[PDB]
C-alpha cells in the first residue's frame, strides 16, 4: 500500500468520487454519513443527525464511541492521520475536497475539536474545547465543499432525504434526521423491527 497526501485527491478527484458535478458533491455526504452508519450498525449510537447549514456547509452528528482521541507517531493526533493521509479512506477524501472541515469528538467527559482548511491542511491540533457528562459519546463532522473543485456546491435536500431514509430502513432501530437551515425543512426516519 502506497500512502498519499491530499494533493493526490485534489489533482484527480474523479478517481475518488466519480465526478465533480452534483453526483460527486453528494458522494462526500455519503462518505461521512456511512461512517456514522457503520458505528450504529455495530450498536454504537441510535441517532444520526444531518444538517445543511445556512452557509452551505453540512454537518453529520452521531452518538457512537467517538473517533480516537489519542496520539499517533510524533504527537500527531490519530484523528489527524485519518483525515490527512490517503490509504489508497472516505474521511481524508472529504477533507481534501473541502475548503474547510471541523471534527468534534466527545468522550470520557471531554469535548475535542480539530479544524482543517484549504484542502485539508490542519490549522489547529486536536484540542480540548469543553466538557460533557461522562456517559456522552459521539463524533460531529462539518465540512464546506471546495467551490474551486465542484461545478455545484448546492446540497439537495430531496437527494439526501432519500439516502437517509434508505439507510434508516437498512439499519433498523436508529433515527436519522435531516434539517435544512436554508429553507427550515426537516424530516426524521426510524424503522422498528
Ligand atoms: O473507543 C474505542 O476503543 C473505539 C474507538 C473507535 C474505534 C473505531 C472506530 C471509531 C469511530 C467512531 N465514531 C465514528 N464516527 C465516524 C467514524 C467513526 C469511527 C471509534
Amino acid at each position: 500500500q502506497v500512502l498519499e497526501g491530499l494533493d493526490a485527491v485534489r489533482k484527480r478527484p474523479g478517481m475518488y468520487i466519480g465526478s465533480t458535478d452534483g453526483a460527486g458533491l453528494h458522494h462526500l455526504v455519503w462518505e461521512i454519513v456511512d461512517n456514522a452508519v457503520d458505528e450504529a450498525l455495530s450498536g454504537f449510537g441510535d441517532r444520526i443527525d444531518v444538517t445543511i447549514n445556512k452557509d452551505g456547509s453540512l454537518t453529520v452528528q452521531d452518538h457512537g464511541r467517538g473517533m480516537p482521541t489519542g496520539m499517533h507517531a510524533m504527537g500527531i493526533p490519530t484523528v489527524e492521520v485519518i483525515f490527512t493521509i490517503l490509504h489508497a479512506v472516505g474521511s481524508s477524501v472529504v477533507n481534501a475536497l473541502s475548503s474547510w472541515l471541523e471534527v468534534e469528538i466527545t468522550r470520557d467527559g471531554a469535548v475535542y475539536k480539530q479544524r482543517f482548511e484549504n484542502g485539508g491542511k490542519p490549522v489547529t491540533t486536536l484540542k480540548k474545547i469543553g466538557t460533557a457528562l461522562k456517559s456522552k459519546t459521539g463524533t460531529k463532522v462539518t465540512f464546506m465543499p471546495d467551490a474551486t473543485i465542484f461545478s455545484t456546491t448546492d446540497f439537495k435536500y430531496n437527494t439526501i432525504s432519500e439516502r437517509l431514509n434508505e439507510s434508516a430502513f437498512l439499519l433498523k432501530n436508529v433515527t436519522l434526521s435531516l434539517t435544512d437551515k436554508r429553507t427550515d425543512e426537516a424530516i426524521e426516519f426510524h424503522y422498528e423491527n
